[PDB]
């Protein structure tokens, strides 16, 4: 049994997507861009903004599921840039505190939306 | 307890890998591509054909190991370039009908054997 | 519940994230490069040593979990070149040796400190 999670903080899924789904008591969360539902565009054109507010939109959803950041087991962080790694990385570390997920991490050719960073995860109740 | 998957609808796991693993009631299906098990080949050269091909291996894969369509909780949808990515949403939703997965995309510098899209997922049973 | 994953014999969790992730009966593996412990460094500057000593590290992760190749269910395997395809997979099939988990190949524009391979997956205890 599957359930969908509907933040209204995180941005909305607008397509054939949920921002996560519960299933067997794991939260899968979808691959973060940096928008802001409020504005259905980017918090900013910097890896700095971009990034923030992707970890920010990983949290709405995974609160939203009844989970927290605490309690994700996995991401995957993709990157426009290989570059743009360690300054991702601070904000990263920033937005999980002494919580250290599995991590996988790559720079994609592109992603949607010209997005500088994109990061999933899986997470559990 | 691992079980296998093996589809004969849709390409064959010719390799060290199979296309799907159930596990605790979950089926994790291998990235597919765009191969017609049918013409042992690429179902066409263009995004629209080997996306369809994709999802409908998809398809195969999870109902094959009693799973469906309506029971993927998460994929991951990887393109050799950006450009496709309205185009592949599209093939996509339609596969997915009213089912609405977690989801992360990005496009890749490239995929296997020159593959233009490849698809994975993780569903329940 | 998580439990931390920490091989004293995989490249040591530096930063926010763990080699390794335990929840709900499965381990979801950080994406591995081919960094040698013992060495501080890339086990080698080529695709052969850097597959060798990616599948080495997991291993190392998965065993500390109390895990085991054979029971991985699915990887994602990362190329920073698409024609290491052919003997990365020579390799990867080599060290899973029977078992043929579910599996994504794809090449990322780049990886992690200039790797050339990078591999995750999740298993099962
Ligand atoms: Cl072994």
């Amino acid at each position: 049994k599957l359930t969908v999670v509907a933040s209204p903080l995180a941005p909305e899924a607008v397509g054939a997507y949920s921002q996560a789904i519960i299933c067997n008591g794991m939260v899968y969360c979808s691959g973060q861009i940096g928008l802001d539902r409020k504005t259905g565009d980017f918090a900013g054109k910097t890896i700095e903004e971009q990034s923030k507010q992707v970890m920010t939109n990983l949290k709405y959803v995974l609160e939203e599921a009844g989970s927290s950041m605490d309690k994700v087991v996995k991401t995957t962080c993709l990157l426009a840039d290989i570059k743009d790694f360690g300054v991702f990385n601070g904000i990263y570390a920033e937005a999980f505190g002494n919580h250290k997920p599995a991590r996988a991490c790559f720079a994609a050719a592109a992603l949607p939306k010209g997005a500088l960073v994109e990061v999933e995860c899986i997470a559990t109740l």
